[PDB]
């Protein structure tokens, strides 16, 4: 009925050390996912698609940093929430 949640908290089944497989680029001052590689977890997910912006996570501030937050999934077991919101992104 009364909708009261922002952006999109996406919950991810990844396990310690397991990738995701995606590049995010920063361009305006948001992180966005500039590629998706095939056979992982958010191409098969299916959810997550370029254009994607992401502004917080699990309650921690990714920064302009994407080389920076790809990492910090990678030792994210358990059920991971990301925050994702819309923009410019043509499609």
């Amino acid at each position: 009925g009364s909708s009261g949640s922002s952006g999109r908290m996406v919950g991810i089944r990844k396990t310690a050390g397991e990738h995701l497989g995606v590049t995010f680029r920063v361009e305006g001052g948001e992180l966005v996912i500039a590629r998706i590689l095939h056979g992982g977890m958010v191409a098969q997910q299916g959810l997550l698609h370029v254009g994607d912006i992401i502004k917080e996570v699990n309650g921690q501030p990714v920064g302009s940093d994407p080389r920076a937050l790809q990492e910090l999934l990678r030792n994210a077991s358990g059920s991971v929430i990301l925050k994702i919101l819309s923009g410019p992104s043509s499609g």
